[PDB]
């Protein structure tokens, strides 16, 4: 109905894929803005510092009993961790010896059901990738969770087309038909739980809050402070965001924009601070520079958000069956692979950005100690060191002798950007860090076995024809070592 052959191709493949209509109706809309020029591009000027909102640290009243019984707990799981060289999902790796972030989940599930809500709803949104092994390893591991997996817990993300930049109609591969297909992002969590009927469902049972963070990050768990500062504000949808670090480079920041309240009766003047989320993606790519500015844009979404069920599920009716989130447009080729097959679009929503989508939106600072992002191998180095501790109730947290600061981690990407290669560099152990500002490792490097790195270390090998092996129980201290 008025659509573009191109779009019009893309709801004949997905109608013939049996695809959801919620999911189709959004792909759609994504393709239109897309059809007009939109990128998802957030530049600079559009946008403004967000210079005060209030921290979890200034809150300390529970929410009712009730209120706690009402929410759901979500992780994301659906992603490949791709930049890791991963084909499966990143939860499965291990974090602690012999515990995986998926132990580490459930562990923290568990607990809940123990000390807060015995009946406490927990979910794992996963992907056609992710889905197989995420189920076998709660089988095996967490057979309460297994026993449950299908009826209550998994939420299948939904796969929309790649689209050919030539034409914005789908990409044919002939090769292999599966790799016309991506998965829409994280934000397809709202689609996928609406076109599910699983939002109706939840919200029919009495649910009215879902808790969502990343499967990576094993420092999100609910606080009870939240929801009892949600209750009392009236807000429908909450960011956590950390203050922002150095090595806070692969996600979103938090923004701004002014509008103008409700008519001009009173005062023209008076405007409202509207929130919204820029994600790395969105920056325009030749003004990295604003993104990357720490102190610019020093709110660091955590992607742990609070949402008000019933709230989210009104919107989405009263909008055509769909949440507008704004579109990014991923640029890929059709085998990621292969850069000899055709170049497409891949449409992405980020389900933070959510937070332009309600009024009563907010944001609030979290400490640090509610996020823990594993997004690279360096990421992950710091979380297996001694400089995360896992806490009662299963959070991994860092070591108080931190001070809230993790470590820098700055490994060779020719090296460690891979599994493979990270897994080489910690072969005979993981260094110590707890007490390292800052570890820099430079050419192809082995870490030794009794390891411990003080103050500022830099590693290098400028040789790496041969693998420079730091001796065991080596302690280095505001140092660089070289062979
Ligand atoms: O289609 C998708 C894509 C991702 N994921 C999962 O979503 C989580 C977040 O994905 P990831 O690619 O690790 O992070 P980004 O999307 O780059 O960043 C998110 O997480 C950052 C905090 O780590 C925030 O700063 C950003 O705003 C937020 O969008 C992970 O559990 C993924 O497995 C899905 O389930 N489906
Ligand atoms: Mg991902």
């Amino acid at each position: 109905k008025s659509l573009s052959a191109a779009a019009q191709a893309c709801v004949k493949k997905m109608r013939d894929a049996k695809v959801n209509e919620a999911c189709i109706r959004t792909f759609i809309a994504q393709h239109v803005m897309v059809s007009k020029g939109e990128t998802g591009s957030i530049p600079d000027s559009a946008i403004m510092p967000v210079d005060s909102l209030d921290a979890l640290d200034s809150l300390t009243i529970e929410c009712d009993n009730a209120v706690l019984q009402s929410t759901v707990v979500l992780k994301l799981n659906g992603g490949l961790g791709t930049g890791m060289g991963l084909c499966d999902a990143k939860t499965l790796l291990e974090v602690k010896d012999g515990k995986t972030f998926l132990d580490f989940t459930a562990l923290q599930v568990q607990y809940l059901r123990q000390h807060c809500s015995e009946h406490l709803r927990f979910m794992l949104m996963d992907s056609f990738n992710t889905s197989a092994s995420t189920k076998s390893f709660l089988k095996a591991r967490y057979p309460w969770l297994y026993q449950v997996f299908d009826s209550e817990v998994e939420l299948m993300q939904n796969q929309v087309p790649k689209i050919l930049q030539d034409t914005l109609e789908p990409a044919a591969w002939a090769e292999n038909p599966a790799y016309e297909w991506a998965p829409p992002g994280h934000g397809d969590i709202y689609t996928a739980l609406y076109g599910s009927g699983k939002l109706q469902e939840l919200v029919e049972q009495g649910y009215r809050y879902m808790f969502v963070s990343n499967g990576d990050n094993l420092g999100a768990t609910i606080d009870k402070r939240v929801l009892a500062y949600m209750e009392k504000e009236k807000i429908d949808f909450l960011m956590e965001v950390c203050r922002r670090t150095e090595s806070d480079k692969k996600g979103g920041h938090l923004a701004r924009q002014t509008v103008y309240v409700k008519g001009k009766d009173g005062q023209p003047d008076a405007e409202k601070r509207v929130l919204l989320l820029r994600e790395s993606a969105q920056c325009p790519k030749a003004d990295m520079e604003s993104f990357q500015d720490i102190n610019k844009y020093s709110f660091f979404n955590t992607n742990n958000l609070w949402i008000r069920l019933p709230v989210l599920l009104e919107t989405m009716q009263e909008h055509g069956g769909t949440l507008p989130l704004p579109v990014i447009r991923n640029e890929k080729t059709v085998d990621s692979s292969n850069s000899a097959s055709p170049k497409v679009y891949q449409l992405e929503t980020a389900m933070g950005a959510a937070i332009a989508m309600f009024e009563s939106a907010s944001a609030i600072v979290v400490p640090r100690s509610r996020f823990a992002p594993v997004k690279t191998c360096a990421d992950l180095l710091a979380l297996r060191s001694d400089a995360y501790v896992v806490t009662d109730d299963f959070r991994l947290v860092l070591d108080d002798r931190c001070h809230g600061h993790p470590p820098v981690v700055d490994l060779d990407s020719a090296h460690y950007k891979m599994m493979n290669g990270f897994e080489k560099l910690v072969q005979h152990g993981v260094p110590s860090l707890v007490e390292c500002k800052r570890v820099t490792v430079k050419g192809l490097v082995q870490f030794g076995a009794g390891n411990v790195l003080t103050g500022t270390v830099t590693i290098e090998n400028t040789d790496s024809a041969s693998a420079f092996v730091i001796p065991d129980g080596a302690k280095l201290n505001d140092t660089t070592a070289s062979p």
